[PDB]
Parts: structure tokens; C-alpha cells; sequence
């Protein structure tokens, strides 16, 4: 109920992104824990593994913030 809730983005531009925009991106998968942006990648906690599921199936191949973003279950719960 915990593992493998996290999603781990890439490929994010250099410019400053607004996690507004990122919740109103990812939130339709589920509920946001955490969002939290770093130099060259971020992430999204959520509550359960399925969001992080469907938000790679779903998310994978838009244009988010004019990029592909690379999207993964990430292994951290840092």
C-alpha cells in the first residue's frame, strides 16, 4: 500500500516548473503526496502503485511543459 507509489520524472525543462502544473497534469491518476522538483528530474508520491501505473500508460507520449517527459516507478523514498 505504499511501495511503488512513487513516479519519477526526467527530462524536464531547465526553466523553473510550476507544480500547479504538474498537479493539474498527474492529480487525474490519483492523489499527490508530494511533489517535489529538482535540478534534472522530480517526482510524485502518491498513495498506490496503480496511479503511478497509469500515469506512465497515460502520460508517456503528451507534451507536457513542451517535453516527452521520461516517466518511471521510481525506486526512492527519500
Amino acid at each position: 500500500s505504499h511501495m511503488k507509489s512513487r513516479l519519477f520524472i526526467g527530462n524536464l525543462p531547465l526553466k523553473n516548473v510550476s507544480k500547479e502544473d504538474l498537479f493539474r497534469i498527474f492529480s487525474p491518476y490519483g492523489h499527490i503526496m508530494q511533489i517535489n522538483i529538482k535540478n534534472a528530474f522530480g517526482f510524485i508520491q502518491f498513495d498506490n502503485p496503480q496511479s503511478v501505473r497509469d500515469a506512465i500508460e497515460c502520460e508517456s507520449q503528451e507534451m507536457n511543459f513542451g517535453k516527452k517527459l521520461i516517466l518511471e516507478v521510481s525506486s526512492s523514498n527519500a
